[PDB]
């Protein structure tokens, strides 16, 4: 009878953590082993070749697919083929703030002490894995961050769409499939992404259409030819970076991007706003914020810094959108 | 209108994760520096103390607990004075889950492949951290298994009880406080965990009712004396850690914990059943046995083939209660 009792308010005080831990956990082990990429609610992945492709033993592969069909992760729908379960992308859009508090985050969580006593010590010590920041962020803006943009530079019918922070040019080619008649430029540093992004382009169909350039978005403050003629220029989570110490460079940036616009145009930026109050958003929003300006030392503005940036870079009116991602906001800035 | 649609579609996608995700990251930030053990609802914590008695700066610890007062764990009572939301112990319980599969668990996330190629190497190099194995299970405890072991060890109003693998005694001390005229036997390997319990046992008054015995939990399948006349034997997830290689040895404990019990007494067990099918429990459950079975190489046995292992012991009858911990189950087995 005690026992009955215990149970229901177990239940109901453990709610949905030991779902959300559990799936979590399944996720970022086969994300790191190359498994949750061949994980589709619409097709099946068949072990023999997944496991021949990721280069892993497949009797290893079968036992993790069965214990994550056991989970009700995916659905083994003959031997050798799994498909994922029809809420999977959700599952993995959730476990996607797990991963990047968790896991992206962990040299932050597990030495928290070198950073209050020697920050310049630890911040070079306990670095960041960036496939981790990557792959976390991309699962949490699947649902959270990523439609909005998407839907907001289509809608706007361009004729010309530039990214800064382009990544593997994902969006990019996105817009340029849903805008007939529309050109890109994805900007990105980092070459081992700008390689990915070539081949994506090309296998698209829009390698004419879409032109990557291998260049940091500090550099458009010194050379913005690029950005002319743009009906619309996207910067997702790429200003804070330059913040506090590339200050300067940064404004020159935004009054670049600015001038560059074709009548009509608009930036779109979006970003983190620091430490909100209301239920809904302050305890992710706090951890951002936290994660940000206490180990990373990334200035993150509120809403009226962005408007005031904004105005004085020449933008004649701003819009602020709240975004489904805790702390997140569109901010569309007009010519 | 596009991005208010997108805002309550995005909402519903992430639900409880990104709360949970800060949760879970805050409070094992905290739990690592040592703050979490003086949050409390009932009370306030004073930074300059707390700042002292954790060798921690003032400056950082307030900014850490500014962050979590912003993130709705923690109220600002006065300066340098917070108290924890009136749910934290909830909130705790729940970080608890993803604590144990994201933090206790992630040498098994992170070195997957190298446990697939060669699992004895693997198993000697990436290592679980046993003090998060034990914060993390003690979290989930609290709501999800420890309160029901509790109110069985005590309605049962044992004059002796003795606890396989007491650990700081916690239990032990607890049944002990409200069962009047009642001696306990505390049994540990560990000499950090029994020099822990000896001074725990002085402070709550019953350093003779409670006797602190440094012992394995194997070597009571040669010597049995310390169990003889108890009323209730209690193991709290100690017998897996024995199956498969000491099978034996674990087999011979069952049958003298029989022996041993005074008349009307019962071993009460709590452990792990392997991959359950229900909704409720399958997620966590997967996890649990995943991590055992192919990373630890631990046995859990089924509720059945538990049944049948302690009827071999002697046992005359066993119940199974289902805990809200998922896939963790209570038998009491009666002599
Ligand atoms: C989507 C963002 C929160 C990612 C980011 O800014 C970070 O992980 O540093
Ligand atoms: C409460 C248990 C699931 C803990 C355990 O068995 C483990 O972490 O290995
Ligand atoms: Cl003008
Ligand atoms: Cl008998
Ligand atoms: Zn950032
Ligand atoms: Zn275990």
């Amino acid at each position: 009878d005690i026992a009955a009792q215990h149970l229901a308010d177990g239940i109901a005080a453990s709610g949905p953590a030991p779902d959300l831990a559990a799936a979590a956990a399944f996720l970022e082990m086969g994300d790191r082993l190359g498994v949750v990429a061949h994980l589709d609610p619409d097709r099946t992945l068949e072990t023999a070749e997944v496991a021949a492709a990721l280069d892993l033993p497949e009797p290893a592969l079968v036992r993790y697919l069965d214990a994550v069909e056991s989970a009700g992760l995916v659905i083994r729908e003959g031997e050798g083929r799994y498909r994922a379960c029809p809420d999977f992308d959700t599952i993995r859009h959730q476990a996607g703030y797990i991963s990047w508090t968790m896991n992206a985050n962990r040299p932050f969580i597990e030495n928290a002490r070198d950073f209050f006593t020697d920050w310049d010590k630890a911040a070079r010590t306990h670095v960041r894995d960036y496939r981790e920041v990557a792959v976390s962020s991309q699962w949490m803006g699947s649902h959270a961050f990523y439609p909005t943009a998407l839907a907001t530079i289509i809608d706007a019918a361009p004729r010309k769409v530039v990214d800064l922070g382009a990544g593997t040019c994902r969006l990019l080619i996105e817009v340029l499939g849903a805008v007939p008649g529309s050109t890109g430029v994805g900007l990105d540093f980092a070459a081992d992404a700008c390689r990915a992004a070539e081949q994506a382009v090309a296998q698209a169909g829009m390698t004419d259409r879409l032109t990557v350039v291998e260049r940091t978005i500090q550099s458009v403050a010194t050379d913005p030819g690029v950005l002319e003629g743009a009906d619309v220029i996207h910067a997702g989570f790429v200003f804070h970076d330059m913040l506090p110490e590339e200050e300067d460079v940064c404004d020159q940036v935004l009054a670049n991007c600015r001038e560059s616009l074709a009548p009509g145009g608009f930036l779109a930026i979006t970003d983190a706003v620091p430490y909100l109050r209301n239920d809904r958003e302050r305890r992710f929003s706090a951890a951002v914020s936290y994660y940000h300006g206490e180990f990373m030392r990334r200035r993150l503005q509120s809403e009226e810094e962005w408007v005031e940036r904004l105005r004085g870079a020449g933008f004649s009116d701003v819009r602020a959108l709240t975004l489904a991602f805790p702390t997140g906001r569109l901010f569309l800035a007009h010519r």
